[PDB]
């Protein structure tokens, strides 16, 4: 009767059966972790949106009283950058960003994310009637479009795909830790080549703050550089694949969009709401946090479960059902306020420009294999497809 976290999807693009009788206990519930820990389950939205700007939660897995969800995850120590880190550090660590990450720059970034998109299909149309479309485009387009943000030179863009796909696929842990290295020790190089070279992107626009200000020393720029990738290639990637997987099994949704390419914009918010892949967000109290008439005491765990909050009936009408026309405004895919992500301006256009021109481009697209052959993520991880097999 006490409802164990994290827990598998049944359906990919629905949340696990075992939650759905905490919906009904808004805005806190409860989940138990592999060990009985419990922690507390924020399953209302305006509760989620107001904890998450709190300064009281503490994202520091380093501290001992940190949930770690799995028995896997026990091995958390270093503090990842912007996300491990509590402000002010986060803050001034985040300020450095921010200006490379504007919706203008998003913007500007548009005929770049159409030409990796063109490219991938072109390149998977030319080879054949069928692909698996998770290998052949949902990986390789967020992690080329990683390139051109971050100013990796063309002749690099091969090297930086191969070593970024290594990294999520590594079919080894070796392989997994060879990529890291590999990739932290050719962001050194490229840095050093960067003080000698022109350049426009995230690494350039660090340089500058370093010269203009002292500000990211050359191992900060390179963790910068690192979590960029990482934040942004897997998130991307797995929206691309069950979107698209989602679109196929919903084909009076998937025809709406057909008609009418308007639509794609206000689909990927309401996609990015209804699959909810970045599930399951965790903070530790490092103070007393009242929430009506309950309080969190210091060192208990809040579990936000994304998919939960972004189906809070209070918020959106039908909630478990797919809608284009109902405004899937105020989620929190891409969480919020103090830790809300910074890829999101970008993030969303690689959605638009990728699932937009997939559509337009191949309009017999269809599942290759059952549906319920096709093999997507375990609960304790960013959700999403492992293989989408694909024919058109
Ligand atoms: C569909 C794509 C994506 C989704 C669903 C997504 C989701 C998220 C979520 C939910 C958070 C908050 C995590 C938490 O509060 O515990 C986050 C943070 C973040 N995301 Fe994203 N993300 C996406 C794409 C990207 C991209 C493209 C970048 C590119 C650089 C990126 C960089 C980041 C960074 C740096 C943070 C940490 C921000 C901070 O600590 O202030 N993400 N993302
Ligand atoms: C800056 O540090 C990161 C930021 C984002 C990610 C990817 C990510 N973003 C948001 C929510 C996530 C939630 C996840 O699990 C529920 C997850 O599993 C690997 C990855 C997530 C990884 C990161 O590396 C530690």
């Amino acid at each position: 009767e006490a409802v164990a976290f994290p827990q598998n999807r049944s359906c990919p693009y629905h949340p696990p059966t075992a939650y759905e009788p905490l919906r009904e206990e808004r805005p806190l519930s409860r989940v138990t972790l592999w060990n009985g820990r419990q922690v507390w389950f924020v399953t209302g939205h305006q509760a989620a949106r107001a904890l998450l700007g709190d300064q009281r939660l503490s994202t520091d897995s380093t501290r001992e009283d940190f949930p770690l969800p799995t028995e896997r995850s026990e091995s958390l120590r270093r503090r990842g950058a912007l996300l491990g880190w509590d402000d002010p550090e986060h803050n001034e660590q985040r300020r450095m960003l921010i200006p490379s990450f504007t919706l203008r720059r998003a913007e500007s970034m548009r005929p770049r994310i159409q030409a990796i998109v063109d490219r991938l299909l072109d390149d998977m149309i030319a080879a054949g009637p069928s692909a698996e479309l998770v290998g052949a485009f949902a990986l390789p387009v967020p992690s080329m479009v990683i390139c051109e943000l971050l100013g990796v030179p063309y002749g690099d863009h091969e090297f930086f795909e191969e070593q970024s796909r290594r990294l999520l696929r590594g079919p080894a842990a070796e392989d997994i830790e060879k990529a890291f290295r590999s990739l932290e020790g050719y962001f050194g190089e490229l840095i050093e080549t960067k003080r000698t070279d022109p350049g426009e992107g995230v690494i350039d626009d660090l340089v500058a703050r370093q010269r203009e200000e002292g500000r990211p020393d050359d191992d900060e720029l390179v963790q910068f550089a690192t979590v960029l990738l990482v934040a942004g290639h897997e998130t991307t990637a797995n929206m691309i694949s069950l979107a698209t997987y989602t679109l196929l099994e919903h084909p009076a949704r998937l025809a709406e969009l057909r008609a009418d390419p308007g639509l794609v914009p206000a689909a990927v918010e309401e996609l990015l709401r209804f699959l909810s892949i970045a599930d399951g967000l965790v903070r530790v109290a490092r103070e007393d946090v009242p929430v009506g008439d309950q309080v969190i005491r210091a060192g208990e765990g809040v579990v936000f479960p994304t998919s939960l909050i972004n189906r809070d009936d209070s918020v959106y009408e039908h909630p478990d059902t797919l809608d284009w026309s109902r405004s899937a405004r105020h989620h929190v895919a891409f969480g919020f306020g103090i830790h809300q992500c910074l890829g999101q301006n970008l993030a969303r256009i690689e959605l638009e420009i990728a699932l937009g021109t997939l559509l337009r481009r191949l309009p017999g697209l269809r599942l290759a294999a059952p549906a319920d052959r096709i093999p997507f993520k375990p609960g304790d991880t960013i959700q999403g497809m492992l293989e989408l097999p694909v024919t058109w």
